[PDB]
């Protein structure tokens, strides 16, 4: 049993909700919330933005030194840095930017980070402002983690269309 409120069900262990992925961490401090991030975690607007504007800026400090330690992230991989105010643990993962040109098969290879944490938070990579399909992202998701994760889609709209599609 866990504190997450409101999810349908999607499958054995997929759950979805229309959510704001800020107000739904800082009400269930999970253990794990997912960053829509980018290779230099930069995070200027989509969930990266929002999230980091929640940390008061905190979170893009801890970020600028990770990379000046350690250089950028792959597309398709993460790390695990603070939750800050909002979690436990932040997954930064990279997921593949349509609109910067990189391979969509890379999706699934960000996906598979999930599977190193037994429950997480988080939205759909790749989706919003990089550029993929969401509802090709949910399939991705759900074929790929196994491990318990609770879906966060901001918009109303969307997330009716994901529901009423989905196989
Ligand atoms: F860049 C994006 C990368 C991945 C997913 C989404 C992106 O764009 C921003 C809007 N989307 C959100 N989804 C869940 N929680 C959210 N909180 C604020 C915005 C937001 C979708």
């Amino acid at each position: 049993v866990n504190s997450f409120s409101g999810y349908l069900k999607l499958t054995d262990n997929v759950y979805i909700k229309n959510a704001d992925i800020v107000e739904e961490a800082k009400k269930v401090k999970p253990t794990v919330v997912v960053n829509a991030a980018n290779v230099y975690l930069k995070h200027g607007g989509g969930v990266a933005g929002a999230l980091n504007k929640a940390t008061n800026n905190a979170m893009q400090v801890e970020s600028d030194d990770y990379i000046a330690t350690n250089g950028p992230l792959k597309v398709g991989g993460s790390c695990v840095l603070s939750g800050h105010n909002l979690a436990k643990h932040c997954l930064h993962v990279v997921g593949p930017n349509v609109n910067k040109g990189e391979d969509i098969q890379l999706l699934k290879s960000a996906y598979e980070n999930f599977n190193q944490h037994e429950v997480l938070l988080a939205p759909l990579l790749s989706a919003g402002i990089f550029g993929a399909d969401p509802i090709h992202s949910l399939r991705v998701c759900v074929d790929t983690v196994r491990t318990n994760v609770y879906l966060a889609v901001f918009d109303k709209n969307l997330y009716d269309k994901l529901v009423s599609s989905f196989l």
